[PDB]
């Protein structure tokens, strides 16, 4: 079983912890955190975004056990203290976010762990992946320090890579509609809608080279405690109706995309994503075509739970390729 | 004084009768509401959006004391048992909505009343007007029921109007996040992001008819209580940049449509517009250009105190015409 | 098993059909609901409050097929034209709410039900039930129409009886603060703190007679989705501390009020409780006791889901005593 | 005119500095505070609680022009360090909490300032003052260090005060329901109830010694963005019915605490009393009374603006005895 660790104990560290506690290909063997057990343990128990935790959450002498399985507790903030030599720590999730993402990797190989999986885009990563969109690019004999995008990309690289590969996109400008994760943010008080930039679509560079100037546009932060929405807007280069292009996403959604895109001709609001494991569902209903060319797409994604699917996917990629190279 | 009464007291009767009110021009002599005058003094009164009003509001036997004034009020259900005859209404304001608007309005002419003016677009009236863009169209002696079209429509037609006289418009999408005013709509529990059908797209054939077939769009209704923004994809005619946009917007700001589209260079909130007398804000910081035709645009409007406003203004226009042909 | 139908498809018409097909002692034979099938599988499979149903939800010719059941759907809104002698329908859930409650339940047994559950209190039921508090007074060959009171009486009810048993209650007064589900009711706009009228502490009488005019109280209904706490303020006829009060709701928690009652000495806040089964949970932390006799107490419930858990409980007992008189 | 200064531009110190400005008896000569002009410009005139600011806000070199006045900017963290004396500074408003607050004044002590007003009770301040209680205290000649003690105890102490000098208070426990401004409040995400522990009761023994002991209670924290509740059970000593409570409250509003507490018979939502500039505001429709002693009272406030009213109030009362002693 690959043995991993997690740095960081944010709402990422921590939906990822819960993903991979039910992996039994995985074995969780630490946590690096910011506070002693109890609380990790009541962090991991209760969540006010996707409800309490179904396995036994159980705090002990600098360890918890869940779901029956013990997994050590460190409180280290150099990470190169860390003892990953000694455990044999095949894989860390770096999820303390954006901030010197690359200096806290290299603390953790300077540590003794074989890899590791940044949360964020751009941070000179030796290889940024989406799943679904480029996962074969990883190489485990060349690539150290993995990217697993973010979750705007992860929702924006797969709808984008099905339609410039069945249609062809010429050009088209977004809106991300973001739930709550420059002066117009920090004036929020929690009720207002909030014009932001977004990096999704440069993001997109990574992933998807062949389509950056191409691609823009911005964030609306809305007072929804989860579930963001990406509103597309691209002109095509060949003719389509909106069924062909729900039809691309049906097909893809089925076989191609499996497990990192779904679509949807349900009538269902934002809520009713909570906690879906896709990093995009694309509304089928919302579909529109202006002139043949011009079309609007809508895809739903929790911005917490797909992503977090996606980093156990991407390490069970990464591991097999350990493997066998 | 041009004479009005106000039909129906929900939340457009009530902001029209509080600006109304404050018009030493007009005279609101009645209102039609299905409550007694001391509910409606409470509403008048109290507003959990715009705060407490002004002025003193006081209620008597069947009249409101608003500001001074004395305002009679009547409970009837059908408009043509209306005094409106015996007190020389020269403008019914029919502020009950969309149902059935043009039959009200015979109603209240058949009651005595001069004219009527509509809340709603596209319910076969005379003309449908949007300050600043059309309201030169109005014929005191051929018009008879005036509609003010929507709020979304008074927002959007000002910019696609400024849009397309200097630049074309060739075609556009456009997302409308609407504040709280299908199967989706019913399983709100105000906690959502909701994707809905709008109207405004369409209902602008009726100010700016050249321009149908160019322009469609969609609305997300996202639980803020007030304030709401129009997303504006759309293709233009000639080359441009984000400053030409923004400077096109400002100087229509400045004179064509003074009073009715404002812009702004400041990084504001959504509730920083709450009871903005404008028609449109264009948010100038937001202004994006892809391949020098492809522009995004946001705009926000108070969908409640601006479009009021406007009801005011066009009372003054219409009565203006009415004495002076 | 017993055979069940349930009248009236909103939130507890679909919790308790949720909880009930779950029950393999349970037999849901029918639903009368005012939408199709499809409709009504929408509403099963999605909740945006308790998320998505898990088990597998299919709409088929005026019936469902859920967890690999048939239920038949009607759509009468004449109870008494109803099949249920015909169908052999033990229990009725009346789920429709408070209005005519009564004749609504007599309209089911006029179609050959033989007991009815109201989901309300007060409704000159012939016997009213709170699980855990005295559910032994349901007399099998006596008792028709029997109401499961209302999602607050379920939650004070159970505290209010564990305080009077241990230590006797003087007099007190309660605030329940209360999720989302009179002109301040009407000016809501969904964004205000709002008092109104509460009846838990009156429908107290019908389950615990010898303690009214001992308690009465207000409800503060707040902008939260779902869960909802009950403030006591209650003198006692016997000095406790903090400490004892809280040891006699965690012993009657494990023993004479299991399944119905909890006692949580975590920091959790509301929305931990979502989906929680108990009709009420201690906060530990919270309790306090002013002068040796005047006590808080604050108990959390989800108003939706521990209520339906309790009417399926109250479905099971009423099936036992019908089948074992 | 008295000479004030303001330290700290969160909310309190702008709503403070936007009704100071408008008092024609102050003298706002200097800010010090966190941000260049640009940005305290903005932050004066656009406020997502309490609207736009009605009067014109300017930003210049190291100033602001506001209301056609200049006020002076500095930026400097160690207090000692500020000019005041150079400007004759009358009164120092220290804004920024409650940490370190006694060293900050004595800072601006140091620096020339005269006296301070802290915003927060408990600090070893010289006296403890809540407008309408125990003003009365301040000597000029004998007290340089002021607090305005907080905006919760500045609702609960004139309500006590009535209740304790109408009728004598033997103990009581409340709830104060607050809007927003321990793990449990970590966990937020802006959705929950969060039960919290307060200081105003304790608070209470600095402005009504004779009273500690007597009351205490909590917070239960609810995602309303302003305007806050204080629910208050109490016994009396004597007997009444809640028509004479709120006759106790009513002649008070009109006499004793005029301009500090109201009394309103109208049915409003919490929204309706933003920007109330009144310490408290007893919701007559509300009180209860349980046995002739026990006494349901729910008082409004405005957690923001009352608050600052009272200190600008304080600063008015401080000035005249620091002319007249």
């Amino acid at each position: 079983k690959v043995k991993v660790a997690i740095n960081g104990f944010g709402r990422i560290g921590r939906m990822v912890f819960r993903k991979a506690m039910l992996d039994d290909q995985i074995q969780v063997v630490a946590i690096n955190a910011s506070y002693s057990a109890e609380t990790l343990a009541h962090l991991i128990k209760y969540d006010t975004i996707h409800g309490r935790y179904d396995k036994e959450v159980v705090a002990g002498e600098d360890s918890l056990i869940v779901n029956g399985k013990k997994v050590l507790l460190l409180n280290s903030r150099d990470p190169k203290q860390l003892p990953w030599r000694e455990y044999d720590i095949d894989i860390v999730v770096e999820a303390t976010g954006k901030f010197n993402a690359k200096d806290k990797a290299m603390g953790h190989i300077e540590a003794g762990a074989k890899k590791v999986i940044l949360t964020a885009p751009g941070k000179n990563e030796d290889v940024t992946i989406v799943m679904g969109v480029n996962e074969d690019q990883f190489d485990a004999e060349r690539h150290v320090i993995i990217s697993n995008a973010s979750c705007t990309t992860n929702c924006l690289a797969p709808v984008v890579k099905v339609l410039d590969e069945e249609f062809g996109i010429e050009s088209g400008l977004m809106t991300t509609v973001h739930a709550y994760t420059d002066l117009r943010r920090a004036r929020a008080c929690g009720e207002s809608i909030i014009p932001t930039t977004t990096g999704a679509a440069k993001a997109l560079s990574l992933v998807l080279p062949h389509l950056k100037g191409k691609l823009h546009g911005l964030a609306l932060r809305v007072p929804v405690p989860n579930v963001s929405l990406v509103d597309l807007v691209v002109d095509l280069k060949t003719d389509v109706t909106a069924e062909e292009v729900n039809e691309a996403f049906k097909r893809a959604a089925k076989t191609s995309m499996y497990g990192v895109l779904d679509y949807s001709d349900e009538p269902l609001v934002s809520t009713d994503y909570n906690t879906n494991p896709h990093s995009a569902v694309i509304d089928g209903l919302t579909t529109m075509v202006m002139e043949d060319r011009k079309v609007k797409v809508l895809a739903w994604y929790d911005n917490e739970w797909g992503y977090s699917c996606r980093v156990v996917d991407l390490i069970r990629h990464v591991a097999a390729r350990m493997k066998h190279p």
